[PDB]
């Protein structure tokens, strides 16, 4: 009787995926499946499937906002600690990069060829995501608002084009989504921004938890040579300084343009009331 | 400008992979289980890039996780490009790998990388588990994390040949075998080279002579003291008799055998 090895096992696929259970209990996966369900509205795709996809596109989320946490070099999220700071930086990474190969384990489940294709090529595509920032990040610099939103759609923005890819692939719905995907990418991210922001005299990069947000990347090139965005980011009661230059403002706009360039491309599509409840429901905070 | 700043940025993630490729210091192997595996070349040399790429970024990691300061006295990657670009660059890399596991064209090829891939994980998650709690495998405890970590892409090499062979025959019991007859090989050699504290010397990881001394100041001298050394040189021979054992049970290998031999010198 050899349990020794269950044991351990069972042990190591439970500290495997605590830090990733960490980030899954803060608020969040409610919305991003009020979406697929939405989208599948047109795609007609069996639910055995959409579970499947739903659950690849949520393990991939979180595991990647375990990796820029660290990378950010952040120290809260949502409130709490940052899992490297309870779990320690070895134990998050190998937790996360675990949840990519699981969420890979599980796409194969898909049983249809074009999937890994796809799967890995939004994996490589967040990959360069990350490479941006850090590369921001190396030269003392700042991107522009358009590089910012190119960014998202890479990264944790890009992501929902992976599930509506996968999804597509058990349609007969062959119409193109792509930019009606980006269009929301865009939204999502770039509410959250606002939300996160318009929540001490706090600092910016304390309120950004050391990310790259709409609102500041606004405000640092609205007063060849690099950004110095020192100023925005040690100006103290941010919250002010940002109502002062108007990005609350402008962000307001942004958003209120995007709902719209939305419903305009929601409809060219068909319809999809679910989805438009969605965006209204969703608009509320502006 | 975004497109020009989008490939510079892929030629960056390769940066650190890289550094570590360029150090002083597996391919006589490859070619010695092709004895048995008549592989085509061109999926052959897929293989071996593959191999090398996943190997590679799991040391990256595995550096970062032991936070090992040298490897083979260079330093380590993250000490010069820090840890955001490392971690970046070895996903990069272990994702070019799945892409290139692709081109070899066998749906049972991604089945593999994946086991393979999860199985590494669970064995860098022991290792950091017991760094963690402040204690050290056991004996049997390490062999087992070993066979996980190279087992894994020992595995993967030997089991992807496999799918593009007519050689049939089961290799995981010799792989078993020189997994762990490289690996504590390795540790033999890191630490027997000596003219001082233990975490240090092994470089954060953990090795197979410091865990026999501590079930039972200067590391080099407190090894010699409970003869682990003299253990491990046995352990050794034991593991290098089986070997040419499993050999000769799967039809010989005369390039594979005389590897073994030039390994063996050194105990
Ligand atoms: O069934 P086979 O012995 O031809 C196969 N070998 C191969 N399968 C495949 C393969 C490719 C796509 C789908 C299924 C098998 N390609 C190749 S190329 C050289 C060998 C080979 P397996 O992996 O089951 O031993």
């Amino acid at each position: 009787y050899f349990q020794s090895m269950e044991k351990t096992q069972e042990t190591v696929q439970r500290i495997l995926l605590e830090p990733y259970k960490y980030l899954l209990q803060l608020p969040g996966k409610q919305v991003r499946t009020k979406l697929s369900q939405a989208f599948n509205h047109w795609l007609k795709v069996p639910e055995d499937k959409l579970q499947i996809i739903i659950e690849v596109t949520e393990m991939l989320h979180n595991a990647s906002l375990l990796i820029d946490d660290i990378e950010d070099n952040s120290k809260l999220r949502r409130g709490f600690p940052v899992a490297h700071s309870i779990y320690g930086i070895p134990s998050v990474i190998n937790s996360a990069n675990y949840v990519y190969f699981l969420g890979l384990e599980k796409v194969l489940t898909l049983d249809h060829p074009d999937a890994v294709k796809l799967f890995t090529r939004q994996l490589l595509e967040l990959h360069q995501g990350q490479g941006l920032d850090i590369y921001w990040r190396d030269n003392y610099t700042c991107p522009t608002e358009e590089e910012y939103k190119a960014m998202v759609l890479q990264k944790t923005g890009g992501l929902f084009g992976l599930a509506v890819g996968l999804m597509q692939l058990f349609s007969d719905y062959k119409e193109d989504l792509k930019p009606l995907l980006n269009t929301l990418g865009l939204f999502f991210q770039i509410r959250d921004d606002y939300a996160n922001l318009h929540s001490n005299k706090s600092f910016c990069e304390d309120l950004t938890e050391g990310k790259f947000s709409f609102p500041t990347i606004h405000a640092i090139w609205s007063r060849i040579l690099r950004q110095r965005t020192e100023n925005i980011d040690i100006k103290k009661d941010c919250v002010h300084y940002l109502e002062d230059v108007g990005s609350f403002e402008y962000t307001r706009n942004t958003l209120k343009e995007l709902e719209a360039k939305a419903y305009k491309q929601i409809d060219a599509r068909g319809g999809n009331p679910e989805l438009v409840a969605l965006v209204k429901h969703l608009s509320k905070m502006f």
